């Protein structure tokens, strides 16, 4: 089993800690933790290509997309590797994150270690927003907080 | 060619940006950038095992040492993978860094992507200090700033 971690920070009050664990090579990855300081409701959640925080979250590049596919969310084969849909902040602006994803990995050519996890201002429309950008990015607005994904003990 | 980058931050004023470039698999890695806020003089400069910033630089773990060697200088055969050259700050607190290292790598068994770069309170003694601890850590004092090493464009 392999593990990773990410501390999310930005220019505002959004802060979080997200853990990753992958029991088997090419197996599902458990993603869990908490993000606070968010507005209630849906916030886009993505792995961006570059683990480059030199210009804050702006230098993280586009969605991690090694298979050169369209943006999506629900369907494993019809998304970018980095598309992790939305986190949901409850009434108190805390998102309790707990999901399992079978497309990201902590090794091999879908590996996310050394890349940037980003939480967004707005909901990701999952590719169904009805415009061209929806199929590129999901229209999730600004990057509120991010961090580089590191190897964990 | 591949590339990496690291933004070093801590609780004090020490901060910086360090770039990595490796033109060939298992070839030398150029390491260059700048760190500010430092006391004039030598400062230890290490790759630590874990890219875990959840307890600040403390959660980075030990020197990256996949070959289970003693601590040394970068030019020694007996060294940890993570034992890089000390950086040197001028009077104004700025260490402009430019080195090459042939033991770290951006892929393979010595890969440092997803690990942590740390700049220290004082000089690394290169394992030539006059105590036992010298050949464990190099006696470089506290961890002033650190960051996770990410994939760059
Ligand atoms: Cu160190
Ligand atoms: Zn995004
Ligand atoms: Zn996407
Ligand atoms: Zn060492």
């Amino acid at each position: 089993a392999t593990k990773a971690v990410c501390v999310l920070k930005g220019d505002g009050p959004v802060q979080g800690i997200i853990n990753f664990e992958q029991k088997e090579s090419n197996g599902p990855v458990k993603v869990w933790g908490s993000i606070k300081g968010l507005t209630e409701g849906l916030h886009g959640f993505h792995v961006h290509e570059f683990g480059d925080n030199t210009a804050g979250c702006t230098s993280a590049g586009p969605h991690f997309n090694p298979l050169s596919r369209k943006h999506g969310g629900p369907k494993d084969e019809e998304r970018h590797v980095g598309d992790l849909r939305n986190v949901t902040a409850d009434k108190d602006g805390v998102a309790d994150v707990s999901i399992e994803d079978s497309v990201i990995s902590l090794s091999g050519d879908h590996c996310i270690i050394g890349r940037t996890l980003v939480v967004h201002e707005k909901a990701d429309d999952l590719g169904k927003g009805g415009n061209e950008e929806s199929t590129k990015t999901g229209n999730a607005g600004s990057r509120l907080a991010c961090g580089v994904i590191g190897i964990a003990q």
